[PDB]
């Protein structure tokens, strides 16, 4: 198992635009096109994405070129982050892409702010940012998901995904 076959289990694969679990217009491998309420402005975000009028359905080679990009972008991001790079740095491989499965789902802002809980990724106490991950927004509106990220980071094994 790996990165990309991770997000693909939590983010699963359309090929038409979507209204994500917040309500905002994504495709292909949650791919976010905008937060805006306006299909138009969605369908225009992605013509601009993909270099075509698309008319809102794209091909899966596009969809996945979108998530090659995307990963991308989310391991450069950490890369870059002064507050998470050190935290990646100091994890196992399996760990790592528990924490590039946030990075994706919710933006590095996002994920740095999870301040107490990066600490603790960087301790190795691995029960206690569990515990402490489980106590947010995050955990609340998609505890599935969440569940399968938190215990990937509590055991570093595979094992909430086979
Ligand atoms: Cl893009
Ligand atoms: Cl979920």
């Amino acid at each position: 198992m790996n990165i990309f076959e991770m997000l693909r289990i939590d983010e699963g694969l359309r090929l038409k635009i979507y209204k994500d679990t917040e309500g905002y217009y994504t495709i292909g491998i949650g791919h976010l096109l905008t937060k805006s309420p306006s299909l138009n402005a969605a369908k225009s975000e992605l013509d601009k994405a993909i270099g075509r009028n698309t008319n809102g359905v794209i091909t899966k080679d596009e969809a996945e070129k979108l998530f090659n990009q995307d990963v991308d972008a989310a391991v450069r991001g950490i890369l870059r982050n002064a507050k998470l790079k050190p935290v990646y740095d100091s994890l196992d491989a399996v760990r790592r892409a528990a924490l590039i499965n946030m990075v994706f789902q919710m933006g590095e802002t996002g994920v740095a702010g999870f301040t107490n809980s990066m600490r603790m990724l960087q301790q190795k106490r691995w029960d206690e940012a569990a515990v402490n991950l489980a106590k947010s927004r995050w955990y609340n509106q998609t505890p599935n998901r969440a569940k399968r990220v938190i215990t990937t980071f509590r055991t570093g094994t595979w094992d909430a995904y086979k």
